[PDB]
């Protein structure tokens, strides 16, 4: 397949900032024989994230306007197919995740495990019926897991960021930030994220 | 089809950033029966221009890579896409002007003859052989309409903007500039083009 032709094409992209394209290359590397060296291993997650991101905005808007009837079957309508762009990425994501990337790892896991909450995480504000459910506890015991493989070796307080604000708490944020002023945009970031809750 | 839906659509989704979404809700209310009312006129180029724009932004970035043999053939290749991508935009845009627009137009005669000119203009850049002069020319043909009826009842500073940078003059940017400093962003961006050439 040439591996390192598809990272070097992904890279090309990002750099022309087509990221449905980025994130085509990265998947492809990814599905061959893993072991993401660390170049690759972020083009991976920030191409899908540009991507995956991008949806997570535009259905953010589209449902506000959905909210302030008919204007609302038109809103619900298009919403539908946002949310459909943006199911199909976490699926593509988290398939490559737990069937090539999470399995295949140190400090990676806890990245990749985040990642897996993380994606997760976006499937259960766009879930629906108990659904909602069988996904949003799933995106707990992925970040949960990272929590875990975190008082290890250790991304770590990233997680934190995440897995905290992934609880709506606040409490665990500063429990995170506290560790990390003992150790003296990451830290600033869940500190102002207490400014609001 | 409910014109005034497509239109409401596409102001639903610019605001949602979904460009390709404006553009084609757009395109359908320009080739329903025209006359494209001016909150409808510039929504469509605006809709429009992103699109475009963001190829050409591309192409850009991907050519100079190119430039600077296999890691070539590789960028060629993903150009070669680019601008396929871009040609199909251009061409569906100079349709709706040439066989819908610019036919059932006052002032909107030299917005639109101008885009003619601007598109045209896109393939001149992206064009290759014999095809480039005829291109070229087109485009010329287009502004240099447009620009006489800058003479009339006059946009047409910003089409002395554009047909400018189509010689490439700073004649005529500074021409279209001098006689607009007797009328006391688009009047800096000229001065500002002459601080370049």
């Amino acid at each position: 397949m040439d591996k390192n032709e598809l990272v070097q094409k992904a890279k090309l992209a990002e750099q022309a900032e087509r990221y449905d394209d980025m994130a085509a290359c990265m998947k492809s590397v990814t599905e061959q024989g893993a072991e993401l060296s660390n170049e690759e291993r972020n083009l991976l997650s920030v191409a899908y994230k540009n991507v995956v991101g991008a949806r997570r905005s535009s259905w953010r808007v589209v449902s506000s306007i959905e909210q302030k009837e008919k204007k609302q079957q038109m809103a619900r309508e298009y919403r539908e197919k946002i949310e459909t762009e943006l199911r199909d990425i976490c699926n593509d994501v988290l398939s490559l995740l737990e069937k090539f990337l999470i399995p295949n790892a140190a400090e990676s896991k806890v990245f990749y495990l985040k990642m897996k909450g993380d994606y997760y995480r976006y499937l259960a504000e766009v879930a629906a019926g108990d659904d909602k459910k069988g996904i949003v506890d799933q995106s707990q015991q992925a970040y949960q897991e990272a929590f875990e493989i975190s008082k290890k070796e250790m991304i770590r307080l990233g997680l934190a960021l995440n897995f905290s604000v992934f609880y709506y708490a606040c409490s665990l944020a500063k429990t995170a930030f506290d560790e990390a002023i003992a150790e003296l945009l990451i830290m600033q970031l869940l500190r102002d994220n207490l400014t609001l809750w």
